[PDB]
């Protein structure tokens, strides 16, 4: 038997993305419009930044700009909570700690408007300093890819989560990036609380030679993982 929400991402579905943020008093926009394929977990989106140019790095920003595109395997689709929200749809709070220098709070409402699925975000960051990587532009325009582990928050009806980004740094070293997640579903209507399990997520930054604003080009694929049958 078929889920509520499962029906909705049978096929590819477009997606719009807004960002509104505020990092050390530099403000900023960015928007972005792709589609997202279920089926083989794939996102392919490109996003703007309105604002003009971008005062933080690109890839800081991927993991806050969807995981109800997630492929689950069939003998997983129970325990798929991101889709068991829609289309009502599901906040996504993140704290991101970057060791030794600022972090980002986070807060984002997921859901369909109509046809489309829409993030829309704020984001706010604070205590980075001045001439560190993020904000002294010292990263590399680099893939990044890791597991996000996921648990059930059975208290608040939603899901935690948590996982570690290393950002390549120009010089060869690393800039971590701590992140932790809390899930909760808008609507009133039930939802799956899963099991702990985690997705393998790998995002592949390029850019458009005949695209002149500030940007950046995502093709990302995520796959649930680590439950046996």
């Amino acid at each position: 038997m078929v889920s509520k929400g499962e029906e909705l991402f049978t096929g590819v579905v477009p997606i719009l993305v807004e960002l509104d943020g505020d990092v050390n008093g530099h403000k900023f926009s960015v928007s972005g419009e792709g589609e997202g394929d279920a089926t083989y977990g794939k996102l392919t989106l490109k996003f703007i930044c309105t604002t003009g140019k971008l005062p933080v790095p690109w890839p800081t920003l991927v993991t806050t700009l969807v995981q109800c595109f997630a492929r689950y395997p069939d003998h997983m689709k129970q325990h798929d909570f991101f889709k068991s929200a829609m289309p009502e749809g599901y906040v996504q709070e993140r704290t991101i700690f970057f060791k030794d220098d600022g972090n980002y709070k986070t807060r984002a409402e997921v859901k369909f408007e109509g046809d489309t699925l829409v993030n829309r975000i704020e984001l706010k960051g604070i205590d980075f300093k001045e001439d560190g990587n993020i904000l002294g532009h010292k990263l590399e325009y680099n893939a990044i890819s890791d597991n996000v582990y996921i648990t059930a928050d059975k208290q608040k009806n939603g899901i935690k989560a948590n996982f570690k980004i290393r950002h390549n740094i120009e010089d060869g070293s690393v800039q971590l990036a701590d992140h932790y997640q809390q899930n909760t579903p808008i609507g009133d209507g039930p939802v799956l609380l899963p099991d702990n399990h985690y997705l393998s997520t790998q995002s592949a930054l390029s850019k458009d030679p005949n695209e002149k604003r500030d940007h950046m080009v995502l093709l990302e694929f995520v796959t649930a993982a680590g439950i046996t049958l």
